[PDB]
């Protein structure tokens, strides 16, 4: 998952 600007 990427909950947030971490990969994204």
């Amino acid at each position: 998952x990427c909950y947030x600007k971490t990969c994204t």
